[PDB]
Order: structure tokens, then sequence, then C-alpha cells
């Protein structure tokens, strides 16, 4: 919404469009380390952030900052290696500004991936955690990527997200963890997103787990509702990078060098998960 | 507050004051379909938004967005047909604008009614709910619309709010409600003040739920909060418009054709409820 | 963060530092009614808000708002009288600016007090609580001193905050409740804080009860963030000066004159209680 003008995502599609021989079908968006899936595409074509007309810039990364396309396992892609977040002082309506140019280009699924911390008991770290559902603590308070003056050229004022996760990818995604025949299981459950980036303490980490949260992140929930509200298929995963909620002698406190999740490893867990979900998304063909 | 000056108010208020030989005592807050209650008024003077002077337009209605004043069931009343919302993008200082200028025009009590969600299971849709208590979700964050420097000449720094909804004005209506000899009993509870223009998910549903919330809306309590600060009267009533939560099966999920809660019959329900009620809204005149 | 840059936070630091022979090792924040600490200084220089450069000044207090720097009890201090904010339209960059400046005049401890309202049934007013934990309400929604880019001159991205509240001076605290040989024991809990200015209803008692809170504030978590995210020993205490949440029949409702905490007595308490600790915090000279 604000900032930009519905010409602008027309723009910067149109632009991409007549930049790129592409036309994705898929979106991806990569979570913390889950960038090597970039590695996986065939056909890459590579634009960094910058060169894209409207598109938000990148505070820092930017190595580690663009918009890549190419085919991943059957599907014609477009990943985003590098994805925004409020934390870093982008107005929600920048964060989100990708799936609504993603629309445009003729993208109908984005499959989300994050890192995040385990708050349900069960989960162990390296964990991949499929999001079901997820609790929008930022839009309670105000922050919804959607607030502002609707555009029903891109959707309704108010759009339903109980059913925000597809479930039958989220099928798919469980049937293909066991055809590949995985020891550790495919979880499941509520992602919780919370704004500033700072970690939590004990105390916090309690009311997230007493609010139904079973992992906690900072991203994702932003870019699931303006998807949903473009009609697009939406489904992620969470990397758990590691987990917390122990007053009672934390003995330890995370910060950073933690979140690597078993780095390389789980991670290409994931990113090869992922490509082998592209045969099990939907072509656009119809394909009866 | 800011954006607003007190002489903004003042103008504002001797500017309608000056164009309407009514002087109001009663300001009601028609919630989505209960707009019709504009047409239960005897000698309307209608301003639209616009008209009046630092009055906020209305970001798409207007044509259903107008402050029509007039005597209901006895009363010098002031209704708002179409009121502003945060998910519209106002900051609350210009949601909460009328309520300041109401208080000004010589209003005394604010009766603001609303469109909910049923998050109680006894709830059912079609219902009526007096508030008897809210959780004003975005103010724990930093949207209240009291916030920036405060006025003396409103009100105090900090106001209570344990003591928001009239406990009088709430048994005169369960009274009223039984006087009617009403077959489905006036229901009871806490509204909880969401902001986004989104619906929730099951897991959002979850913790309004185990909050202790009632129905779950997205505008009243801004403005009750500012009515109080000036120390008006204020009671209010939501309209159940639906009700959710159930990740184990939805089979449902919402939209706004389902916000309607029997339409038309439900809501002239609380449209002739609003009106008897006038009768039980004290007279300035002391009436001893 | 925005708004401020380093320079900024080295000129104000460099400002005061040529402008007072002094150079304080412990930075102390005063909460309501705790300000008659500054009384308990010797050699106090006095720096008007206002005067020092880049400060953000009071918005109504001012004469109340002021940075004394002196001697408490064995330690070189700098009390904030009258801190900022953010229900008074301070972005939370301004509210948490004297910590970025203390850092660079060579604080390293940051002892912040407040009063609050007690939702422990245990707390009695008068009390006073050692803030063991936090709950960080506008956090979550994004409001978190820490937004925008990171500069890591100050510390890291995501910084963690279970360890926040030194345990050693936690300790330290209580044992010096102790040997003061005090009736009233020295309480301990989790604060919660909440930013709006108006107080809260008892359905917002009881979620802040249910999430795990023990006294509600309005302050002190903004600071204790960015104290951590620079390398500072953080320990606080809070005033109960209050106390509700019973719908049925709340028989009272608090407003300000409530917030007193036996005023006087109860306040001179943590004064004379917080200098005596000061023996207590660690010299730089290593001490050993
Ligand atoms: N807030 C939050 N985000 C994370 N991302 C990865 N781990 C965490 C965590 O523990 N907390
Ligand atoms: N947030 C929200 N607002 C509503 N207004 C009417 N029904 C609903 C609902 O289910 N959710
Ligand atoms: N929010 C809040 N702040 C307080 N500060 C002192 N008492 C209170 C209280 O009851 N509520």
């Amino acid at each position: 919404e604000n900032g930009y003008t519905y010409e602008d995502y027309k723009n910067t599609a149109e632009w991409l469009l007549s930049h790129t021989k592409h036309r994705p079908q898929v979106a991806i968006i990569c979570g913390s380390g889950l960038g090597g899936l970039t590695d996986k595409l065939t056909q890459a074509q590579i634009f960094d952030y910058s060169e894209i007309p409207n598109f938000p810039r990148s505070t820092v990364p930017g190595h580690a900052g663009r918009l890549v396309f190419g085919f991943l396992n059957g599907r014609a892609c477009v990943m985003m290696q590098g994805r925004f977040h409020m934390y870093e002082g982008y107005p929600l309506w920048k964060v989100t500004f990708p799936v609504r140019v993603f629309h445009l280009l003729g993208v109908d699924t984005l499959v989300v991936t994050n890192a995040a911390g385990g708050l349900n008991p069960k989960f162990e770290v390296g964990d991949i955690m499929l999001i079901r559902d997820h609790i929008n603590l930022p839009g309670f308070s105000g922050q919804n990527p959607l607030r502002g003056p609707n555009d029903e050229r891109f959707g309704d004022r108010f759009p339903a997200m109980s059913d925000a996760y597809d479930r039958t990818m989220r099928q798919r995604a469980l049937s293909t963890w066991k055809q590949m025949g995985e020891q550790r299981e495919l979880q499941e459950g509520t992602y919780v997103m919370v704004a500033g980036p700072s970690f939590e303490t004990v105390a916090e980490c309690r009311v997230l787990q007493k609010l139904g949260a079973d992992a906690v992140g900072m991203s994702t929930v932003p870019e699931v509702i303006v998807a949903r509200h473009c009609g697009l298929r939406v489904f992620g995963f969470s990397l758990i990078t590691n987990k917390v909620i122990m007053d009672y002698e934390s003995l330890e406190k995370a910060n950073h060098e933690e979140v690597l999740a078993a780095g390389k490893q789980a991670a290409q867990k994931l990113e090869q998960f992922v490509s082998i979900l592209m045969a099990s998304i939907p072509l656009p063909d119809k394909a009866s």
C-alpha cells in the first residue's frame, strides 16, 4: 500500500518481464541460511534488488540480497535470496512489495522459508517445521501489510487467513517427506511472528508458548498475508535453528552463531526437500 | 492529539454549532450495517464529513459516511454513519476526532455500536452483545488514541478505563431487553479490538479466546477511550455477525458476505433497541 | 537509531564530558516519585535536558526533567530525573537516547527504577519489586528501540535479552535487603511494559496476569534493551504504587493520586536502598 501505487507494481512487473525471458509460476523466499537454494536453479538470470525499479534495496546485506530467476525441478521459479524484515526499518508495504509484483509477473504459488526458534518442547534444533498456521502479533496491533486503502484489483478489504497455508500442499509435503524415507519426521505447527530484532526473554518465551506458538520468528507472516490477498497458494517451512524457555537456570541465551541449525547439513536438507516439492506444485496448464 | 490542536476541535465544534439549529446530547456511532438507525431520526440535518472542517473524509465510503443530527426517541442526537478505522490508514487521532468535537458540541453520552465475530461459544450469529469491557490489543503496543502530550482541557494524563462501560446504562439496557419481552437474551462480554483488515487464523482465534475475549472487532475501543477521557458516559453493543475457532476442520472461513448477521432483521433489532434506550439515558436537565 | 546518527551520540557525549569534570560509571533512571534520589548526590552538576545537545527535552515536565551528575555512596553517578516515555510522543529512539550517550560517557551499569501497578496478588502497595525479567508487549508488535539498521559499534543485530537483569546484582540486592534487617521482603518478578497512557480495564488486567506479569508499567523496558545491546550491566526495581483485577466489583479504579505508593515514606525506602547498592556495584578498577 502507501508509498506504492498500482502502476508502481505494474512498472516493476513489466520491467522485469521485459528484462527476463523467464515468466515465473513459483516465487520462493529464502530464510536465513536457505539462500543456497539459488544454487539449484538452471538458467538463472540474477537481478540485484537495486537494479529492479521500485524494489526496496537491502539495508546492509545486498550481497546476499538478489532476485534470481530460473527453473527448479520442473517449475519456473523466482527466488528472493535475502528477504526484508520490519526490524530493519522497512515499513511492511516495502517488506511485502515483492509478493505484489510476483503476482503481476504471473506467480500463483509462494513457498516462504524462514529460520525460527523452537517453542514446542518436542522440536530439536535442525528440525523442519511445516507452517500449518500462524499468530500475527504485529498485526493485532496495527502492523498488518494490508493497512491503508484496499486495491480491489489485488484483493478484498477483509481477506480470510484461516485457510492461509494450503492444505493440499501441506499434505503433499508430509507425503514427500515420507516417500524420501526420512528418519526424523517433518514437524508441523503454528509460527508466531514477533518483530523486534533482539531475542526473547524467558518470560516472553513463555507467553508465546502459552499463546499456542510452536516456533517464533520475525518474518514470513507479512508476505503470507499479501500473497493470500492476491489469491496465491502459499506453503512454507521453518528451519528450527534453536530453542529456549527456562528462567529456572537458562544456562545459555543465544545470539546468532547459534542460529545456524546444524548449518549446511540441515539447510541443505530443506533446500532439496523444497526442490523435490516443485514436482508436487500444480502446473497452471491445469494438468488434468 | 498530533495533527490536531484544541482550536481545531474548537473551530469544528463552533462551525457545526453555527451550522445547525441542533445541540446534541447523545452521539451515536453506527457499526457496519447499523447505519439505518439514521432513518429513525426526526428533523435530521445531514452533514457530509467533507463539508465539516477538520473532519476526516472517508477513504472510500463517503456515500455511507455522514454525520446526521436529529431527535431519536426523546433525545437530541448526532449519529456518525460510517466510522473511521485504523485499518484504512487513519492515525488513531483522526479516527477519534469526532468524539473530541462531540464533547465540544455538548454531548455527554456516547453509544458506540459495531459488528464483531463470536469468540464466546455460547454466542449465535445475529446475537447482540452488551460491551461490558474490552481488551485493547493495539494500545498495549503503543496505538492508544491518547498518546502525545495531554490536553488537561479535555482530560487527565492517565485516565482509568476499568469503569469505561457505564454500569447503570448497562443495567438499564439489560432491563429494557427484558421489558421488551425478548426471546433470545441480550448477551454480554468482553470485546477485543484487533487492528489488521484481514480476518483471523484459527491460531489467532484461540489466543483471543484464551485472553478472555468474547467478540473480536476492529473499532470502538479507540473512541471509547477518548470519550471517557472527556468524561462522557459510554455504552455499546456488538452485532455478532459471525464466529470461528477450529483448525480441526474449519469447514468454512468467512470473508464479508458472512458479516451480515442475518442482515436487516438482526440489524433492525439493534437499531430499535438503541432507540428505546434513548428514554433510559439521563437528561442533562438533571431530571430530579 | 533513526533521527540519530553515531556522531550525534558522540557529540552529545563529548559535549557533556567537556562540560563536566565528572566521568560516570553508573547511570540511574528515576521512576515517578523517585527523583529525590538526586538529593543524595555529592558534588552534583545539574544539566537541564534542553542545554544538552541532541537531548530530547521534556514534553511538559522539564522542571522535573534534568540530568544530574555526582557521587552516590562510593560510585560516580549520572541520574536522569524525569525519564521519557513513548506515551508522550517520543519515538523509542529518543526515549532510549540517554542510554546510548551514557555508554559513550563511560557508564557500565544502569539501575532503572519505575512505579508500577501490582498484578501479583501477593504484592501490597508500597512494596518494592526486583525486576528479574520482563515482557515487552510493544516490542512484539514492532516497537523495539533497536529497530532500524544496527550499529555494530554499539552492538549486535540480534542481542539476547534472556539474561537482561544481572543475576549477581539481583543476588547482592536480595542480600542487601536482608543485611538491612528489612521487615517486608524485597519482592521479585516479571515486569510487563504496556504503552498507552490510560490505565487498564479489568479484562486487560487479566491478560497481563495470565501472561505471567507481576507488575505493569509504561517504561524501563526500552532502556533495558538498549543498555544491554551496548553491554551494560542492568538491574532495576519497581515501586508498586497500586494494584487491580476485579470485574466482580472493582469498588475502585485508580487515576494518579493513587500512584503515590505511600509517597515519601515508600519512595525514600527505595532511594536509600538504591544508594546502599552503590557499594555492591563492581568498580571498573577490576577491584581484585
Ligand atoms: N525471535 C526469534 N527469532 C528467531 N529466529 C531464529 N531463532 C529465533 C529465536 O529464538 N527467536
Ligand atoms: N477481526 C474480526 N472482525 C470482525 N468483524 C465481524 N466479524 C469479525 C471477525 O470474525 N473478525
Ligand atoms: N499501566 C499501568 N502503569 C502503572 N504505573 C503505576 N501503576 C500502574 C498501573 O496500574 N498500570
